[PDB]
């Protein structure tokens, strides 16, 4: 029957889901990302549904796809679900409103989550489900991880019952990750619920030859209106089913719910009416006001669709004189938001007493709606009334925010243990709490919540949890603010975050640090905390947990020091009975294994706890004093909007801190300067052989090539050696490596490739590296970047060009930011990117980090990201402004060319004119024209001169990861390269969707374990290449830095200048592929990958077939024979040797055959005679021709759809025959 | 001037399209698909808008791929419409949010016509408009031939002006493929109303490698909700 | 019981025959990302395209299976880019059986590639 | 000729588009039921899903 | 299954209208993408001729049965699989992990033997 | 003693130009939809039009 269980929203509705359902046609999008894995892998593990089989799950091209699977698997009598969100479930709304038409009883599972607008966002709000209202589709809400697990259940169970197909959503992160100790039902109990009756009657009423029926016809005016309005019974009748659902679960869990309810004072004056996880907190906050007098409550909606007027009266106390409608979204222009306009309408349909209504605003994008903006919506209805409102942001452009009071008391549950944990990405904080609340969840009868913030970086990236525990449930669907506990895990957030805001009077501050000593202490603590450790009366406690983490060999993972700190001193649980727990869990869980390491865990927490005693701090902390600032220069706007972002105090920012479009200006990440890596390389001057090898290998863009002459190193530091240049053309020159200290990731890469076996580059610890490098990087900053002295494309020559894509979120060692930063010091003052969404656009533009800069021109990439699908449509559209701009330009030009302009003028606009696409010439033409036309304002002249930014030839490219070219983005990049037009697309290669968590993709290799493929996957990899190259007039490429930087070189200068779409697919090392020496190692391996013969170079080039040249070329050599080694160096398929040992052998070898064939097919193109021959482009000429214009016969029919405004005319319609059987029939015919 | 003409509410409306556009990221789709045709006529023709140049029309393989199309034109300063209706304006919303959180004058002509549920229908409703009515465009509606034009024109010089995108519609055959004896305007008059200052302040802050920015960027819940209420001004 | 089960299921006895039907435009654009991942799936479907090499319902717009210097919508003054080879791209596959007929020529190989393809 | 072969056991997801306007424009449905009652189980979903319509019915 | 073109395309296509319009409306450049279409249906044929004489194939095994088990990419390896971001994080994700920034495990072996102390 | 209001533009929804067409003397009022939200409480316009009587608390 019941069963305990501590999970989050996701898990606990995968849970149901599975159960309920038969078929999942699946695809990844965050935040509901978690429920599809999950039932995947439940199916793998063998686990049955009710029905007793395991669910069959296809992971589809795209949502539109899924859907368009789910919608099928449905009309042929299957029950199916699909977990999904925002713009994923925009995807799935046509078949949407066909899943409802044809009333099947499909359920979707959806975490409501931001569209994107301005920006995207990946968390919660309601912004996706009212943008599926008007779909067909019932819509059933849940505010809680427990009721997450009744509402799918009473969903599934209605929607097979009424035909009516049903949307459960819960806000997403807020519900979905929000983990909480809760109770499931066991799936035989979920089984006796279902009717059979409707179950035996929508198998039979689906899809079979051997009882067939038509469905989706065309209908016209006589009848579509008729048909539509036929379903009707059914949604009359949903409610009533839903209701009855809602109590045959209440009889087996307890837990009684209605189509909206009612809670808190029944004579209440004041009512809000809410949906989502917003309706606990406003609980909660009621129960602390009405305790108090308050007359006031709140209308919490379940059914939001059908929306039954008479359930909502049921609800609503007759008292009620003001009531308040949240929506957790915007639709601009709207008169009001959807919940605001649904109320309304039962107001006035009542035709009875009218409250007075108002509309307010919260959430978006997980905005924190807390008790004190709770209190202020109350405070509202009883003051100053304010309608249309906004709560949780400064509204100081168009005032509807509402004013929010902090010092508002906790309305937590009495005794409630609050605590919050500040750690590093990677340091094991919140598996530690992870498994913290299990461990409380399952040995105490105490209710447990937890709640985790994450970093935008992805490597050294802040964490900070939030947990709560008590013996009340726990309704706080919001941060912890008045913590009892805090935890700082990392000493150097002391002097960056604000670690003890809001910590309670007396409450306890743990703090890992090596600052032991009182002199060390007051050095290394900020007045501020010293201030507020003293005043607070704080039990500060300090605790070296490298030390202690070293002392017992489990070298500095402290993840088991601080996870004992907070046992002991929590306060949730007996010291005894908290390690006895602790110790038994540490013998049952562990890594690698053996009795000795869980000895050493043993160690580490009885060393941990003797050393837990508190800092007993002096008094005159009380009045500690401020810090007089040693800090750089930087931005107006780094220092007003990015840092304040940073330092997490973005929500102080009003609205007008930002633009209205939401762009934001290139390169703030000049001045973030993290300072996160462990260990940076060290030049070693006298071993350099001065390639710049390792600049253009290192993924952060943190090596700096020098080359100065000595009038330029005058007041360069003692220290920054600077060889003499090597080279014909560097004579006089100086050369210097220069290390950018703080912007290293630590990966190694460079140090790995440098070439002398006697290393120029050497990895060591940060602190020996920064005092002198950190002032010599600022230096070597103001010494002119000689672009000029080399060719931009050689590998030393790109290497004395501005990078102008710099210290990126990307992670240490990433494999696809060296690719792109190197276009961009070949291309990047002519660029326009459009990049798809996915890794590219989340360490490109995640807010308020900017990599992409300007040059000292101040010309750099225009970047923008418009969707995951759209990629290359995106850029096809810049392309064509750019086409339609720079031809207005041209025929202005050739037109000028007849003014009194001077004749300098016309000179360099002919110029201009001659070579207006060529790079080259349409500048040097381009910048004559600047000067000559400066000042002019009237006339083809004045015209002209406006548009300059449009002189020089631009270069639009196209960014994007596999799953976006192989998957998602792949028609619309197939019919773009297809269009013969000049865009460039840069795919890099990871072979898996990188950023949602390592997903499947159809560039997935045979073998490799991923999402989707947890046994390996079973089909080959897409030759997307191959398939592009079937177009003839397509430049194709595959490079691989790795293997060699000038075939790079080479493919990007043959791809740009191509006057046509470019395709180039880069190998990309990324993380999820286990490299298991590092990704120190990724040029290496992008090698291995070549030599293997897994990943070959070739490049086919259009141009060389119309020289009658083979257009293919291949650019590496054949399968070297260690395919072996290269796969089983990398987790991605060695996992599958430890686990699946027989089954990776076979995939391993076939991988191995696969190449061999390829290879040898690639090497058969290469010695080709025949080929297919291109010609550049085409003129736009002037004329046209219907195909219908003087055809014997009808070219067009008799339906609406062929009608246009000269149809009609008579013709034949070939209902006589064929021109000689009439022919001949009135020869016979004669009469 | 003025000039008198008998035709249907889509060539009335495709008379202003391509006198106010530069750029059409195109679809076909049963009853707008004479407005894309019309305007590829056009051009061949040697037509011109009121900058004196041809249109630069694309077909592309879907209403989602045009919408992709057209964000990307508007974003790098190019007047652009695309003409659909129904089930291809379904495919466009992803992009229409984009295209109005990113105050992009933009402007769709459609012919709203029916959703495919119960069954498929080319024929008039306003279903699909009603569909799109969240995503933060402007909607103007048309109740005649004659009005098509007038709708279509206001709608374009507005969204010039307003920076927000907007979505001229009229029924899909009861007014796309009615003929009516109607007064159009001539492209010079056209010309006139637009607002000169504001078309030059949408070509410049349009996306340029010589002046540069970063839009769409990926956001938090620390300042998501202030960027989304940032545009309030505009509407 | 499992017999009265098993019963209930004898519309599903004979293995069914899965066909995907579209003309051009749908399998050379509209359709094609989601006929590529349906075909790389390695599932038993059938999909039979009609090539009219234009979309036909519509009005004749012009479609990637259009060839050089066909007059139709949108390709006004002669289609000036190649048909895509949707065949070809997807043989590229290895795991996908591949046909193309033309009922004028031969029904017996019409009749072949059916039997052989199902 | 192919419902001459397989007809009796298929199912069609049709795309849009002449295929669907000739296949079941209401209220003709050329599309007919064997001797036995069998015959070809036929659908419309949409124009760009066709090949994953039918994915799910094989799903 | 079909045999080498047999010369005819010229007629084939100016006996469909589609074609033939261009030829009367654009005679230069109806002759000019007409020779272009024999041009394509020539090297293509070729190619495929090229297809049918070949030596080298991809090979093929029918299907695969549905079996039990399965195992996360991130199982046992060396380095951190995931990364710091709300986009990857999963109900088991948290545990501690090399994450990259010491460089690699030979760089880190040799500064841990440079540095004894 | 009938009418009409025409609305051309719906989207923003101005309710004081909408009342600005409302004659004084209105008792009945009907609000025409093209279009069927199953489930929905009303149709889009009818939704906008009860929201701006409901706005003016008269
Ligand atoms: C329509 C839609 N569905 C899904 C997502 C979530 N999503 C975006 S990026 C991505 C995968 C990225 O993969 P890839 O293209 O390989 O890029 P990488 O991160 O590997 O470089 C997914 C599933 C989305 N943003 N929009
Ligand atoms: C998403 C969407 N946009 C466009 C249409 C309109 N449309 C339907 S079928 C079709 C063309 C038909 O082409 P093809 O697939 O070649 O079929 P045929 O008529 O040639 O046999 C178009 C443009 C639609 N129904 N839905
Ligand atoms: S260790 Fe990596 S991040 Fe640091 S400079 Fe070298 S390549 Fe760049
Ligand atoms: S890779 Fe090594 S040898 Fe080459 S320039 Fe850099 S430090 Fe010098
Ligand atoms: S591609 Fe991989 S290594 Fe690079 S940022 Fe993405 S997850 Fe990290
Ligand atoms: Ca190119
Ligand atoms: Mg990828
Ligand atoms: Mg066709």
């Amino acid at each position: 029957g019941k069963k305990m269980m501590t999970t989050d929203g996701n898990t606990a509705t995968a849970h149901v889901a599975y159960a309920m359902s038969e078929v999942a046609a699946i695809y990844p999008i965050t935040p509901s990302s978690t429920m599809g894995e999950e039932a995947d892998d439940w199916a793998a593990q063998g686990r049955k549904n009710i029905f007793g089989q395991t669910l069959t799950i296809r992971e589809m091209q795209s949502e539109a796809g899924a859907a368009g699977a789910v919608h099928g698997a449905l009309a042929a009598g299957a029950l199916t679900t699909t977990f999904t969100a925002s713009q994923g479930l925009l995807l799935m709304i046509p078949n949407m409103y066909k899943i409802s038409g044809e009333l099947l009883p499909g359920v979707f599972h959806v975490t409501a989550r931001a569209i994107a607008a301005h920006a995207l966002s990946i968390f919660g709000d309601h912004q996706d489900i009212y943008a599926a209202r008007q779909t067909g589709f019932a819509m059933l809400a849940s505010s809680s991880v427990q009721e997450a697990h009744d509402m799918a259940l009473v969903a599934h169970l209605a929607a097979i019952e009424s035909n009516v197909p049903f949307m459960h959503f819960f806000d997403g992160f807020r519900t979905s990750h929000e983990i909480q100790k809760i109770e499931v039902l066991d799936y035989a109990d979920m089984a006796s619920l279902v009717n059979q009756k409707a179950l035996a009657e929508f198998r039979a009423k689906s899809m079979n030859p051997e009882h067939p029926h038509v469905r989706g016809t065309a209908q016209n005016p006589d009848i579509y209106f008729q048909g539509r309005e036929a379903a009707n019974p059914y949604y009359l009748k949903v409610p009533g089913i839903v209701a009855e659902y809602m109590q045959k679960v209440a009889s087996l869990t307890g837990r009684s719910y209605k189509l909206f309810d009612y809670v808190g004072a029944p004579d209440a004056e004041r009512v809000i009416v809410s949906m989502g996880s917003s309706c606990e907190t406003i609980e909660e906050v009621i129960n602390h006001l009405a305790a108090k007098g308050e007359k006031i409550g709140l209308i919490k909606v379940r059914l939001y669709r059908p929306f039954v007027s008479e359930a909502f009266f049921a609800a609503l106390p007759a008292s009620a004189k003001v009531i308040t409608v949240l929506d957790r979204t915007k639709e601009p222009g709207a008169p009001g938001d959807p919940l605001y306009l649904d109320v309304c309408s039962a107001f006035v349909e009542r035709g009875e007493a009218m409250p007075k209504i108002l509309a307010g605003r919260y959430g978006l994008g997980s905005k924190e709606f807390s008790p004190a903006m709770v209190k202020s919506v109350y405070d509202n209805m009883s003051g100053a009334k304010k309608n249309h409102f906004t709560v949780g942001i400064e509204d100081d452009v168009t005032g509807t925010s509402l004013p929010v009071d902090n010092a508002f008391a906790d309305t937590t549950p009495k005794g409630t243990i609050q605590c919050q944990f500040w750690g590093l990405g990677a340091d094991g904080t919140v598996g530690a709490n992870k498994q913290a609340i299990k461990i409380i969840g399952d040995n105490t009868d105490l209710f447990a919540q937890g709640y985790f913030s994450y970093d935008s970086k992805k490597s050294g990236g802040i964490t900070i949890s939030h947990l709560r525990f008590g013996e009340k449930p726990i309704q706080s669907t919001y941060l912890v603010n008045r913590a009892d506990y805090v935890a700082c895990h990392n000493p150097a957030y002391v002097g960056i975050y604000d670690i003890l805001e809001g910590i309670k009077d007396g409450g306890t501050f743990v703090l890992n640090s090596p600052w032991s000593s009182l002199e060390d202490m007051d050095k290394h603590l900020p007045s501020g905390i010293k201030r507020t450790i003293a005043n607070k009366k704080l039990k500060f406690y300090n605790i070296d947990a490298v030390k202690i983490a070293t002392d017992v060999g489990l070298g500095g993972r402290i993840n088991m020091i601080m996870q004992t700190a907070f046992f002991k001193l929590a306060g949730v649980l007996p010291f005894e009975k908290a390690v006895d727990l602790l110790k038994k869990s540490i013998h049952k869980a562990y890594g690698k294994k053996g009795e000795k390491i869980v000895k050493m865990n043993t160690d580490a927490v009885d060393q941990a706890v003797t050393s837990l005693q508190e800092f007993k701090y002096p008094d005159s902390w009380k009045d500690a004093p401020a810090e007089t600032k040693a800090e750089p220069m930087t931005n107006e706007f780094f220092k007003n909007v990015v840092k304040p972002i940073l330092t997490q105090q973005g929500d102080k920012l009003p609205v007008s801190a930002f633009e209205a479009d939401g762009r934001f200006p290139l390169g703030t990440s000049q001045f973030e300067k993290r300072g996160v890596a462990i260990n940076v390389p060290q030049w070693v001057p006298e071993n350099c052989i001065q390639c710049n090898q390792c600049a253009f290998v290192c993924p952060h863009s943190a090596i700096l090539p020098v080359l100065a002459k000595e009038e330029e190193l005058v007041g360069a530091p003692a220290n920054f050696t600077a060889l003499e240049a090597k080279g014909k053309e560097l004579k006089g020159y100086k050369f210097r490596i220069q290390i950018n200290t703080l912007d290293c990731m630590g990966c190694g890469n460079c140090a790995d490739i440098c070439p002398p076996k006697e290393k120029a580059l050497v990895m060591q610890p940060l602190d020996t590296q920064r005092d002198a490098q950190v002032p010599n990087l600022e230096y070597a900053a103001r010494i002119p970047v000689k672009s000029e002295v080399l060719p931009r494309d050689s590998l030393k020559g790109s290497q004395f060009q501005e990078p102008l894509m710099e210290f990126s979120g990307a992670c240490s060692g990433c494999g696809e930011t060296p690719y792109v930063r190197v276009i961009t010091q070949l291309f990047g003052e002519r660029m326009f990117i459009a990049n798809a969404t996915g890794c590219s656009s989340i360490w490109g533009a995640s807010a308020p980090s900017m990599p992409y800069k300007t040059n000292r021109l101040g010309q750099g990439p225009a970047w923008g990201n418009s969707l995951f699908e759209d990629a290359a449509e995106y850029g096809f559209g810049m392309n064509m402004s750019m086409f339609a701009r720079r031809t207005h330009l041209a025929d202005l030009a050739a037109k000028a060319l007849e003014s009194d302009a001077s004749g300098d003028v016309k000179e360099a606009l002919q110029g201009w004119l001659a070579g207006k696409n060529d790079p080259i010439k349409s500048k040097e033409y381009g910048d004559k024209l600047k000067k000559l036309l400066a000042g002019q304002k009237d006339g083809l002249l004045g015209q002209i001169a406006a548009m300059s930014d449009l002189y020089t030839k631009k270069s639009v490219w196209i960014f994007g990861g596999d799953g976006w070219a192989y998957d998602i983005g792949y028609g619309g990049l197939d019919h773009v390269l297809a269009s013969g037009e000049d865009v460039n697309v840069f795919v890099m290669d990871t072979e898996v969707y990188s950023n949602t968590g390592g997903q499947s993709s159809k560039a997935t290799p045979t073998g490799a374990v991923a999402k989707f493929a947890a046994a390996g996957k079973r089909t080959g990899k897409k030759d997307l290449a191959r398939m592009v190259m079937t177009y003839g007039y397509v430049y194709v490429a595959t490079v691989s830095m790795g293997y060699s930087k000038q075939q790079f070189l080479k493919v990007l200068k043959e791809a740009e200048s191509f006057p046509g779409p470019s395709l180039v697919i880069a190998y990309a090392t990324c993380i999820n592929q286990g490299l298991r020496k590092g990704m120190g190692k990724s040029q290496d391996v992008m090698n291995t990958a070549v030599k293997s013969g897994y990943w070959p170079l070739f490049r086919y080039d259009p141009r060389l077939a119309a020289q009658g040249k083979n257009p293919f070329q291949l650019d590496s050599k054949a399968p070297d024979g260690s395919v072996e080694e290269f796969l089983m160096a990398q987790n991605r398929f060695a996992v599958l040797d430890r686990s699946f040992p027989e089954d990776a052998k076979r995939l391993r070898a076939q991988v191995a055959h696969e190449l061999d064939v390829r290879f040898k097919e690639l090497e058969h193109m290469a010695a080709t005679n025949i080929f297919e021959s291109f010609a550049p482009a085409g003129g736009k000429a002037d004329g046209s021709v219907d195909f219908g214009e003087g055809a014997e016969f009808c070219t067009r029919d008799d339906t609406p759809m062929m009608a246009r405004p000269d149809s009609g005319e008579a013709c034949d319609q070939n209902r006589a025959g064929t021109s000689e059987q009439q022919g001949d029939l009135s020869k016979r015919t004669k009469k």
